[PDB]
């Protein structure tokens, strides 16, 4: 019933209390936004660590900076995944846009969708 029980595999990836706080805030935000998350994406036959993916990308300056600086191999490495998973850059970018980028603009304000579309084009 709780987000933690619904997404057990995601909440149990580590014992950092910031994991639970972030994820409860993220799923509440998404539900209030009218875009609730019903299933966590699966990357390399495993649950995508949305908490760690958010920490790594925002630590590098956010989605637009990761795209512009071409840092997807560093993000993949940071997620303890082989960098050579052929479409890791596209999979991680799309997933971030769908599940984490609205939360990033709200909480960190690192960019706007206009700066994002221009970043993908270049």
């Amino acid at each position: 019933w709780t987000y933690e029980e619904q997404f057990k595999q995601l909440y149990e990836l580590d014992g950092d209390p910031k994991r639970k706080e972030f994820l409860d805030d993220l799923f509440s935000f998404m539900q209030k936004r009218g875009t609730p998350v019903n299933r966590i994406p699966i990357m390399a036959k495993q649950v995508l660590d949305l908490f760690m993916l958010y920490v790594l990308v925002t630590e590098k300056g956010g989605l637009v900076e990761v795209i512009n600086k071409k840092l997807w191999r560093e993000i993949t490495k940071g997620l303890n995944l082989p960098t050579s998973i052929t479409s890791a850059a596209f999979t991680l970018r799309t997933q971030y846009m769908e599940y984490l980028y609205p939360y990033e603009c709200e909480k960190r304000g690192l960019s706007n969708p206009n700066e994002l579309q221009a970043a993908i084009d270049s």
